[PDB]
């Protein structure tokens, strides 16, 4: 029934202490993830001796970051499949895949490794920031770990403030980031945070759009509507304890829900855009979106805006937006 466990993978034998890993390397040590910017490691490799098909080594990751990013694999086991380690005539040498959960790269020999020896080689991998681990700009500890070797690193986010408005008391001010999409299940699902008026301003006869596309609707693969789409509410208690990286967690003592204020305050009445009537506001909440994009394979490009007058006067009018950009991409299903 029970029995323990050390890993989440099925294969021969883990052989760390096979391998060597050397030259580790970070493309770089600082970078915007809200711009959708990201890091590479690199490292040579080599196997002492002999292994055989199915025997296996492991890299993991710390808290500060992740081997996924903005892409999610919820729908498909917390599994993100990654590209293969081949040979100079083309043969497939290991098998590649990550946990999500565990931060955890496993590669797994193929046959090739039987009739073989002293094989040696280099190895690229994408790294991002952790939204979750990571919520505040600034210098994390990022050390590495590759058959068994620890690489010490640091890592510097300088998210991209999501404290963005019109420069003025009266101020419009908004922002968003989709921190998560689904692009292997088929399911076309992600995930935004949208920060309204992170200013804590306050603000009359206030609303808010968001958008499914930007310029043209023809040209983005984002499909917002009552069917396609769910949104969540929060006032936020203390608005200085909101993450850089745009996560939120809904369960967040910061936070207070207050969706089912919102019950007849939503609208979908216009194409690919959902409108809400916030109305007189006088602090910044949370909106998380479940969305969905459609099949056409567009980048899925969105766009957030506010709008709100004097709530004292009625003048001092004032419209703010935020954009954002995504790749859906995927090759082929069947
Ligand atoms: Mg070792
Ligand atoms: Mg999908
Ligand atoms: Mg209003
Ligand atoms: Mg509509
Ligand atoms: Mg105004």
């Amino acid at each position: 029934a029970e029995p323990v466990v050390n890993a989440a993978d099925a294969k021969g034998t883990n052989v760390n202490d096979k391998v060597t890993a050397s030259d580790f390397k970070l493309e770089k040590t600082a970078f915007d993830p809200n711009q959708s910017g990201n890091t590479f490691m690199a490292a040579n490799f080599k196997v002492t001796g002999q292994v055989k098909s199915g025997d296996y080594f492991t890299a993991k990751l710390p808290d500060s970051v992740t081997g996924n990013g903005d892409v999610d694999y919820s729908n498909s086991n917390n599994t993100m499949p990654i590209a293969d380690i081949k040979s100079t005539n083309g043969d497939v040498v290991a098998k590649a895949t990550y946990d999500i959960l565990t931060k955890t790269y496993t590669f797994v020999f193929t046959d090739y490794v039987n009739d073989k020896e002293n094989i040696n080689g280099q190895f690229s991998l994408p790294l991002f920031t952790d939204r979750a681990k990571a919520p505040k700009s600034g210098t994390y500890d990022a050390n590495i770990n590759i058959a068994d070797e620890m690489f010490d690193n640091k890592i510097t986010y300088n998210y991209s403030s999501p404290i963005a408005g019109i420069d003025k008391p009266n101020g419009a001010n908004i922002s968003s980031q989709i921190i998560g999409v689904d692009t292997a299940s088929g399911q076309n699902t992600y995930k935004q945070t949208v920060f309204v008026n992170p200013k804590q301003r306050v603000l009359g006869n206030t609303w808010v759009y968001i958008k499914g596309y930007q310029d043209k609707i023809e040209e983005s693969s984002g499909k917002v509507s009552a069917t396609d789409t769910k949104l969540r509410i929060f006032e936020v208690n203390d608005t200085s304890k909101l993450s850089d990286s745009y996560y939120a967690d809904p369960n967040d003592s910061n936070l207070k829900e207050v969706t089912g204020e919102f019950k007849d305050k939503i609208s979908y009445k216009y194409d690919n855009v959902a409108s809400i009537n916030f109305g007189d506001i006088n602090k910044t909440y949370v909106v998380l979106v479940e969305g969905h994009y459609d099949n056409t394979g567009k980048n899925l490009k969105t766009q957030v805006i506010q709008e709100n007058i004097d709530p004292a006067t009625g003048k001092d009018y004032s419209i703010f937006g935020w954009n954002n950009e995504n790749v859906v991409r995927y090759g082929g299903g069947s």
